[PDB]
Parts: C-alpha cells; structure tokens; sequence
C-alpha cells in the first residue's frame, strides 16, 4: 500500500452538467449508470462529500458558491463582480458541509471537466483573494466576503479529470449553441429524464438565483433551454461558455496559478483513433452516442494554425481535446511533470491518459472494460497518502 | 424568388468612420474581415458602387460631397453655409460614378450608422433644394449648385443599418472626445494600421479640405488626432459630432423629412443583455472589444429623465442606442411601420432587429454566427423588387 498520511475528506465537483444527490430522482452524476462513487469511497473508509454548483455559471460564480457550500453561509459573489455583470450580489444560503475548514481542516477536491477550472479558481481566491473586490468595498463602503481577502488556504490537493485547462475547440462549432443544449438533453436522458415534460418538481436546478432565472411552473426542459439560450447565462462573458473557450480559458490561466501549498493531479482522457492517411481523429467504438455523432468528428478535425491549434489538438474524449487536460499551459506558468511515483506540491502531476470518454469516466455512459470503482478507490488511496 | 422591377444600382455609404476602396490598403469598410460586400453584390448581378465622404464632417457636407461623387464635378457646400460656418465653399473635384443620373435613372442607397442621416439629407436636398442657399445666391449675385435648386428625384430607396436617427447617448460620456478618437484608432488597428507610425501615404483620408486640415505625411495618427480634437471639425456645430447627438439629431429630423417618392428601410442592431434587477444593459460575449469595454457600459446605463432617455434607450449595439435606429422620431413626423411583406413608399419600413454589433454588421468585427453574405444578398434582392 501507501500509508495514510492525512485525514482530509474528499469533495467531488462536477462540470458544465451536474447536480446534487437529491436531484434528478437520485441518479448520480458521480457514478451514473455504474453506481454511486461517493458511497463507494465512504464505504471504503474515505470520507467523501458532493458539491452542486451552477453548471452554466462562470468559474468565479461556481467558486463563490462552492466556498459557501463548504464553510456555510450565503453565496457572496462580490459587489464589484456583480455590478460589472449585472446579476445579484448574493445567492442562496447553505448550512456548510465542513465548518472545520474555518479552524484548520482541509480537503481534497476531485473535479471533472470544467469543475477543474472552478477548483483551481477557488484555491487562487482562498490564497490571494481579489484586489478589485477589496478596493471596491472600501470605496463604496460595503461589506466584503473573507474569500476576497486572501490568506485563507484549505485545499490540500486538487485533482482534475478531463478538464479543459486550455479550453476545448468544441465551442467553435457552427451550431454550438443548439448542440450544447442537445447535449444537456442527452445527459437528461441517460438519467431517464425527459426533456418534453413540465415536471412540477425541479429535478435539475441550474442554480441561477443570481440572474433571476428559474424553470417556471408548467415549463419543460426543452422550453427552459430555449430561454436559457437567450439569457445572460449563455450570452454574457460571465459564463461557463466563455470560460470553456480556448481564449476564455487562456484569460483564466493568466490569473489562476498553482499554489505552492497544494498538490495538483491531472487525468487525461481520449477515445478516438487516428484516421488512415489523415491526421484527423475519429470516435472509437463505444463512445457515448451523442458525442460520437455530434462532437467527436469536429473536435478530431478542426484546426487553427494561427492560434497553435495543430495536430496535437485533434485527439479527444468526445467533448474536450486531450492536450488541454494535463494542466493549464496557455497563458500560464504552472509547471507540469509526468507522474514518477512521488506526488509533488505546487505543480501538476500528470497521472497519464486513460482510454475512456468524457461521460464514461464518471459512469454516466457505460464502459464495462473500464473498472471505475478501482479507478476512484486507487485515486482516493493516493490522495490519502499525500503528506500534509 | 421574386421578380425584378427596377434596374437601380446600389450605392454604399459609411458613417463616422469609413474610407474608399483603395484606402486602408484593401481592408474594406463594407465587408472588413469577412470579404468585400460590393464585390458580392456585383458578382451576383446587383450593380453596386461605393461612396467615400468625410467621416467627421457634418451630414450637410457629406451630402454635398456625395452629390458630386455621384454626378461628377467639384463639391459645392453652398455659399451661405460656407460663410456661416467659416470653411471653403468648394472642395474636391470628381469624375462622377453615375453622371447618367443627371438625365434619368435611379439609385438605391444603403447606408450604415450616420450614413443614414446623410442619405436622408441628400434625398431632402435633391428633392427640395435649400431655400436658404437660393436666396443667398440671388441676393449676392453668386452662382448656385443644382443641388440646392430642388426637383431632382434621383433616389428610389434608402436603407439604413444601425443609424442613430434620434442620435446616440455615446456623445454624452465624460471623456467622449478622447474615447471617440480611440474608436477611430481601433478601426485602424482592425485593418492593421498602427496609430504611432508616421505613414507617408495617406492611408485614411478624412477629406477635410474645406477646413484646410490634412495629416502631414510622416505625422502619426496619434498626433493628427490630437490636432483634430482641437479643430473646427471637432468643435463646431457643422460636424458629425453634433449631428450624432440627441439634440443635434432632433434638429436634423425637424427639417429632413421622408420623401413620398422614396422607399425607406431601416435595420436595427443590438448586442447587449438586460441586467437582472437594474434595467441596465451589458455587452454580450462576442461584441467587439473596444466597444464592450469603453462604450457599451455607458450606453447601457446612462439615463436623462429631462429628455426622456429611459430604460428603453439602454439596449444598444455597442455604439448606438437601439431604439434610435428604426427611424427618425424625435422632432419628426415620419411614419414608421413594421415590415409586413410589402414595402411601402414614403414611410420607414422597419425590417427588424438583428443580434449583431455595430461593427459586425459591416464585417469589420468577426461574427461567424452571422451570415453576412446572405443578409446583403437578400437585401439587394428586396431592393431589386421595388416598383418605381
Ligand atoms: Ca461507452
Ligand atoms: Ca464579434
Ligand atoms: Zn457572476
Ligand atoms: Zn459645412
């Protein structure tokens, strides 16, 4: 084995789709059709909790919501940020899953997809806060969340799985808007939830209290998504959509840097093959059907030489280009090193590339030759082994 | 399709930025980074020409310059106007793009931003002349341009695109003068022209002979613009700056009326979203960067109750308040009617609001979701269908 060297709990964080345990009739994002990842970890002695933040919201907003769900309180988005983007300053209120974070407890965050951007941004906020929010607060005389002060530190490690640290070219597809929401619908269907029914109960809450957006009594997911597509959580720059783009991701990278206090681990995925006498990449047998028909072919061919989107960008997992996943590179100075058997603090420990697609790595799409329980249990044992 | 009912060629007219086909070396105002709109219309059978008048000059001066660019001759600003504002009576001399117009036939004018004011003014002069220039000429025994005589029905239609018919609140910003010249600097840089380089060749000629202003070869645009800011083309009432203001635009609307023999079409643009609880408008992802940072915020929040500049004025395309675009209203009796399939004479046929910004709509800023070719080919086809 490795020997347990820390007792930090694990916290799970989803991407641009995702929801809590009570949502979606209980079908879990972390485990999908394969079972319940949190429960398996807990059952094996690794305390684990799950976060639910806005799937379409910006990394900043998600990071504010996460802090509040972890420590307890009302989501405070920052008076400056909120004035700039025109949404409320305050979101929902949470009991707090781990109030010991205020007195020295720490955590391990395991994040999938965009969750990896959100996790990085939370560590950077904890540590350095935000100069702009500090200055706005005193100038306008309003209160200020401790999150924007800096000098807090409570994340021992961040692990990212299939994260677009450098963006994904998928956002450059012509009909990206309609295709992105058809993807949402496909994930709904993997969970046995219909997109043409006005469910009285909520089932998938987008957490859009700040923008005043809420599914209406009598409205289906089809109709809701048509409104979301025309609303600020899709058309502004304060969105997941902007942060997912190669250029948006680079801007985030310019200010969200690795902390020397925190171990970073990265997992990459791929599920494509290289075509004959082309550099193009094509979806492998078994890739989730939606991505195989709709996303994988564009991802495996779109090039932009002027921007450095070359041959190495075409390999993908059906949603994100594989090269984007080992850690932030564009607009960043973080260091990335191949895992060599000893994890190191303050740099990206590239744990390699797995032959599994974007939704398979979380159980949402089946893949019987992928032993997902062993993957997560082994990751938990490594996290458990990190020196404090 | 529809049937063609006139042979009237199309003439393109820019706004408060704009330059000739051979200027800005090749980078075209009409088409920018997307291509060359005049060329598409020509290659698709729609005969088309391009005018280039003083970008910062008053609508009157532009109109006079436009007249002479079309029928040929030496520009004539009118002796009364010239002595009143203190600039030369005569400007440049042109061969004429369509001297045949002097003896019959017609044109369709498609004009963007302030070109729309200019087009409306040309039509009014063509049809009514100027009583004032008539009296002056007679009282002083001096010659008179046929432009001021009246009785010339050269224009079959005027289509406006993002025109500030009731003005734009941008002019009310605290540092409008400095920011306006930064806007010019930004359009230069979109064509790759630097503002700190002492270009020997003209590159972008402001066509300010009447005022004796011209950039000295080897003078940078930075330096030139500094002189323009302190010159009459920035400081007098005979300028674009004044006609683009709310009161200036109301004054123009008080005398430039819709002619009964001409079809007017307006296209409106918007690229902002409404804030959750402020009524304010905010720039959408994708809006050209200069506007999004420097202009759209002020536009989407500036109100002046005294003048009825309301919540409805806040929606914008990054340069002009959208409500200003469907046609003249402040100080006008023109009738404006939503398009219902048939274009009517002597009124404003409001063709709708498009989700495109001020520069995207002429191709100067990119927007892959906007099919700019089809937008122009459809319009041309519609203009070709008009019954004279
Ligand atoms: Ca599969
Ligand atoms: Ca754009
Ligand atoms: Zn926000
Ligand atoms: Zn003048």
């Amino acid at each position: 084995a490795s020997l347990r060297a820390n007792d930090a709990p694990i916290v799970l964080l989803h991407g641009f789709t995702g929801w809590g345990r009570e949502e979606m009739f209980g079908f879990k994002y972390w485990g999908g059709v394969r079972g319940d990842i949190e429960q398996w970890l807990n059952d094996n002695g690794y305390r684990t909790y799950t976060l639910a933040v806005g799937p379409l919201s910006s990394n900043w907003d998600r990071v504010c919501e996460a802090y509040v769900q972890l420590v307890g309180g009302t989501v405070d988005y920052g008076a400056a940020h909120a004035a700039k983007h025109g949404h409320a300053r305050f979101g929902r209120t949470y009991p707090g899953l781990l109030p010991e974070l205020k007195r020295g407890g720490r955590i391990h965050i395991i994040a999938h997809s965009q969750g990896g951007q959100t996790a990085r941004m939370l560590v950077s906020l904890l540590e350095n806060g935000s100069q702009e929010e500090r200055e706005y607060a005193k100038a306008h005389n309003v209160s200020l969340s401790p999150l924007f002060e800096g000098g807090h530190h409570f994340v021992l490690s961040v692990t990212t799985i299939a994260t677009p640290h450098d963006g994904t070219t998928l956002v450059n597809m012509v009909d990206f808007t309609d295709r992105f929401f058809d993807l949402q619908k496909a994930v709904l269907e993997a969970a046995a939830v219909a997109s043409n029914v006005p469910y009285t109960s909520q089932v998938y809450d987008f957490k859009l209290d700040q923008w005043g957006l809420r599914r209406q009594p009598g409205e289906s997911f089809d109709h809701y998504f048509e409104r979301l597509k025309r609303s600020p959580v899709w058309t502004s720059t304060d969105t997941a959509r902007y942060d997912l783009s190669v250029s948006g991701a680079e801007k985030l990278n310019q200010w969200v840097q690795a902390s020397p206090n925190t171990y970073y681990l990265s997992f990459s995925t791929e599920r494509t093959y290289r075509g004959a006498l082309t550099g193009n990449h094509y979806p492998e047998l078994g890739m989730n059907a939606f991505s195989a028909v709709v996303c994988a072919p564009f991802l495996g061919s779109y090039r932009n030489p002027t921007l450095g989107i070359d041959s190495h960008w075409l390999e993908n997992d059906g949603i994100v280009n594989t090269i984007s996943m080992n850690g932030p590179k564009r607009g960043s100075n973080d260091r990335i090193v191949p895992y060599d058997g000893t994890l190191k603090k303050g740099v990206w420990n590239d744990m390699g590339t797995y032959n599994v697609d974007h939704l398979e790595i979380i159980g949402v799409d089946p893949n019987p030759s992928f032993d997902i329980r062993a993957f997560y249990l082994r990751l938990a044992e490594q996290l458990a082994s990190l020196q404090p």
